[PDB]
């Protein structure tokens, strides 16, 4: 119990999606691309839930990170506000995209069956960058749509890089995921204008390159009132209790 | 869950000069056990607690850190001999304001009240607790012949300054056993003593360490001398004890 600053009275509302979520949210890449054990994986996410956190955050293109999530959160998946992705894929070497309806429904369908459950709360498409292209011309948004329409999903969004996609995402999906932080502070309108709106965002990437610097990061993102969580990826028990402790001062 | 305390500095002890004793390269400071938002007994057993844990061996006091003294003896029983204990002769602390007294007669009062405070017959390492005139006290006060006196009669390990100049730090290397001396970030200028040290196998510890992580830029600056035995970090944070471990281990490589 070296952990008396916990996120449990700092939940949240994800804009208007009626999701209630911990200001932050458990990164999940390197659960699936130094690897952790099963046992330091459950003991990651079980210390996550006594600190407060309820929102975690995977994706196809994180290895196995889906697929080990399953078996993990057997019992607690209540618990838990899942967010995934749609589109990146990851064959080989390398990133292969796709955002036909074909692949979105049949990748959503694997997300569900790999993590052993009826729904996932927010599903993002996964942009290989350029947004408003993808939004505009290709069928994933629609897709998620009718995903959301027939249950299979509870929100949808774009976890984004331009400022024009971040806000087209949001005239008729739910969440923008959007870097912000210490070094890169250009889709910053994105966040205004969801705050304007009562719409959801989620900043990625709030730790980066360059008087503690995870407290200075989590002063400027939570500074932005349109934030509603941070996503930090750690397999370090010791620097996911830091983080949460900063984050909880943060917030004062 | 709580093996989140994987780097420790078990494997890391070092000699403190030619003492004989090995000390951890972090040493608790406990001015806050002592004065002015103070821990608790309870608080103050569990950092004691984790310190051990971590590796930690070495604990800093004072007659001026108010109580301090006073708390660590019942708080240490049981304990005692896991602890290298350093502390300091001079300074008193009587009413708003510092008191100084380098006589031969305080300095032997003093330490016998360190060791019936601390529930012990020796204290390993005493300073003389300097206002900052180091080199006038060592040559024209009686302190530091009386604490030489008591490490012949066995009541202390060994002794040393507190001090604040280079001067004073060179010449009570040229006697005694180890300097305590400011390094940090900011200020360099007592490093001539740290090297003089190094030269010549004499005890070297460092106060006011801290003043790209913060702790972890302080830590690679102090250990990058190889004259320093260890830095006395004060905290009453167990997560910032922690961290502060963690950084020396690193640092350390
Ligand atoms: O993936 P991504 O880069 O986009 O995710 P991210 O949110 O930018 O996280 C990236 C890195 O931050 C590190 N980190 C998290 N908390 C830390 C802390 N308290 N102290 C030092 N490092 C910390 C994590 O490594 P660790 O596993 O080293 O914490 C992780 O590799
Ligand atoms: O003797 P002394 O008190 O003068 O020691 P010092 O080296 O001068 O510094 C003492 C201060 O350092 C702070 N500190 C130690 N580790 C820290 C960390 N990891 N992160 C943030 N602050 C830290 C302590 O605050 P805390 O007591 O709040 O840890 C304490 O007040």
């Amino acid at each position: 119990s070296m952990i008396r600053d916990t996120l449990h009275d700092l939940h949240r509302p994800l804009g208007d999606t009626g999701l209630a979520v911990s200001p932050l949210g458990l990164g999940t890449v390197k659960f699936g691309r130094t690897i952790p054990d099963d046992r330091e994986a459950a003991d990651l996410l079980a210390l996550a839930r006594d600190l407060g956190i309820n929102l975690i955050d995977t994706a196809p293109a994180y290895g196995r990170s889906e697929e080990r999530l399953g078996p993990l959160l057997r019992g607690q998946r209540e618990h838990w506000v899942i967010v995934s992705k749609v589109g990146e894929e990851f064959v080989d070497g390398q990133s292969v995209f796709d955002f036909s309806a074909a692949h979105t429904r049949r990748s959503v369908e694997r997300s569900l069956k790999r993590l052993e459950t009826d729904r996932i709360e927010l599903v993002l498409v996964h942009s290989d960058g350029n947004d408003l292209d993808i939004l505009e011309n290709s069928e994933v948004y629609p897709t998620l749509a009718a995903l959301k329409r027939e249950g299979l999903i509870g929100a949808y969004g774009l976890s984004g890089k331009t400022v024009e996609g971040g806000l087209r995402a949001l005239r008729e999906g739910d969440c923008a995921m959007v870097t912000y932080n210490l070094n890169e502070r250009a889709e910053r309108p994105v966040i205004e204008y969801a705050a304007a709106h009562a719409k959801g965002i989620l900043v990625k990437k709030a730790l980066a390159s360059g008087q503690d610097p995870v407290r200075a990061s989590f002063e400027l993102v939570f500074d932005q009132p349109g934030v509603a969580a941070a996503i930090v990826g750690t397999i370090n028990p010791l620097h996911l209790a830091h983080n949460v402790a900063m984050a909880a001062q943060a917030l004062k």
